[PDB]
């Protein structure tokens, strides 16, 4: 369940109930131990153009941000960033790699 990486289907930007429940637990844990800040970075595969992917990455990051806000984390303490297709961690040549690029990274910055 719990992971810093949240995955999405091809061209999708929402969260199913299992994902939302997992993310609520992460959010509530961070709230409980009085963490200052969470940074949510949205990402895409490189299919489609820069702008298309930029906006998709923003929608993904916002979906995750909303779960943190609903759990009680103030918006002022959440940094939401879409990086589009620019910072892959896996191989866009393959389905498996593209799948691992379709993500939000949950970060607790120092």
């Amino acid at each position: 369940g719990m992971s810093s990486k949240v995955l999405f289907g091809n061209n999708l930007d929402r969260l199913n109930p299992d994902s939302r429940n997992t993310l609520t637990k992460i959010a509530r844990a961070l709230l409980a131990v009085d963490i200052d800040k969470v940074r949510l970075e949205g990402h895409t595969d490189n299919y489609g153009d820069e702008g298309y992917n930029q906006k998709l990455s923003e929608r993904r990051a916002e979906s995750v941000a909303a779960v943190f806000r609903e759990a009680g984390m103030p918006a002022a303490n959440i940094e939401v960033r879409g990086l589009g297709m620019s910072k892959p961690v896996a191989d866009n040549k393959t389905r498996a790699g593209r799948s691992e690029n379709r993500r939000v990274a949950i970060i607790v910055p120092a």
